[PDB]
């Protein structure tokens, strides 16, 4: 019969960093 | 015969948050 | 008897960037 199903893949790498946040408050 | 190839992997977690913003103008 | 083990899966894909970062400070 056909083997067992292969294991599962791994986990894909971590996702990029945001972007850069809002502008800072007028002083 | 061989096994069909396993499922794919699950997705990457999530980046983190970027830097902070710009000072203030 | 039964076949070898499947291939392993692909990788998965890489995560989705992240979140904006924290307003700027202020002037």
């Amino acid at each position: 019969p056909p083997g067992p199903p292969g294991p599962p893949g791994q986990r894909g790498e971590r996702g990029f960093p945001g972007p850069p946040g809002p502008p800072g408050p007028p002083g």
